[PDB]
C-alpha cells in the first residue's frame, strides 16, 4: 500500500531524488525551490532558480538540480549556502540529471535532443554517442557505468553499454510519453509510463513488464528509489509525492 509523504505548499512537482541516508528530495518547479524531507519539508539555500527540473544527490550529499527556463545546473556540496554553476555549455533548456559514483554529473540537453556528461572538476563537456532521440527526458547511470535515457518523442527507453557505444531499446510494451526513469543496484530499471499514468519497472534481463501498485497518479513524472527498493515517485497532478515500499 503506497503512503503520501509529509509535504506541504508545493505547486506542480517536478523530479525526486532519495539519499543514502533516506531523506528525499523534490524540485517545487512553480515556487522555484528544491525542498527536502528527512520531519517536516524544508528547502535547501538554493539561489536564483528558475523553474527547476530533474534532481540527484552524490554520495557525500550533493544536491544536483537544474533549471529548464535558466538553462543552467547549480549544485550544493555540504552544508553550506553558496551555490555553484556547473561549467555546462550550449545547454539549450535541459532535462533530468543523474550522477555517477566517481562524481560524474550527466545532463540531459532537452532543446538540442542530446544527452551530455561532465566529469567532477572538469570544465569541458562530453556528448554521449546516442543517436536517433526526439525530446529526450530522464537519465540514470548504474553502477556498471550504463545510462538509461528516457528518449519520450518516441515513447522508447535507450541504453547505452558502457566502454562500447552501442544503443539498444528496452524491452517496454505500452509505454506513451514516458518520463523519468531509475535504476537500483540489481540491475532493475524503474520508468514512469507518464501517459498511462503509472510507474512501471522492468528486471534486468526479463521479460515480464510489472506495472507498480500506484493508486491515484496524475501524471507522474520523476522517480526515484532508495537502497531497500522502495520507489519514490512524483505525481505532477496530484502536487504531491507518493512512495511504495518493496
Amino acid at each position: 500500500t503506497q503512503t503520501v509523504l509529509p509535504f506541504t505548499g508545493l505547486n506542480t512537482p517536478s523530479g525526486v531524488a532519495v539519499d543514502s541516508a533516506g531523506t528525499v528530495y523534490v524540485t517545487d518547479h512553480g515556487n522555484n525551490r528544491v525542498v527536502k524531507l528527512a520531519n517536516t519539508q524544508t528547502v535547501l539555500p538554493f539561489t536564483g532558480l528558475n523553474t527547476p527540473s530533474g534532481v540527484a544527490v552524490d554520495s557525500a550529499g550533493t544536491v544536483y538540480v537544474t533549471d529548464h527556463g535558466n538553462n543552467r545546473v547549480v549544485k550544493l556540496a555540504a552544508g553550506s549556502n553558496t551555490q555553484t554553476v556547473l561549467p555546462f555549455t550550449g545547454l539549450n533548456t535541459p532535462s533530468g540529471v543523474a550522477v555517477d559514483s566517481a562524481g560524474t554529473v550527466y545532463v540531459t540537453d532537452h532543446g538540442n535532443n542530446r544527452v551530455v556528461k561532465l566529469a567532477a572538476g572538469s570544465n569541458t563537456q562530453t556528448v554521449l554517442p546516442f543517436t536517433g532521440l526526439n525530446t529526450p527526458s530522464g537519465v540514470a547511470v548504474d553502477s556498471a557505468g550504463t545510462v538509461y535515457v528516457t528518449d519520450h518523442g518516441n515513447n522508447r527507453v535507450v541504453k547505452l553499454a558502457a566502454g562500447s557505444n552501442t544503443q539498444t531499446v528496452l524491452p517496454f510494451t505500452g509505454l506513451n510519453t514516458p518520463s523519468g526513469v531509475a535504476v537500483d543496484s540489481a540491475g532493475t530499471v524503474y520508468v514512469t509510463d507518464h501517459g498511462n499514468n503509472r510507474v512501471v519497472k522492468l528486471a534486468a534481463g526479463s521479460n515480464t513488464q510489472t506495472v507498480l501498485p500506484f493508486t491515484g497518479l496524475n501524471t507522474p513524472s520523476g522517480v526515484a528509489v532508495d537502497s531497500a527498493g522502495t520507489v519514490y515517485v512524483t505525481d505532477h497532478g496530484n502536487n504531491r509525492v507518493v512512495k511504495l515500499a518493496a
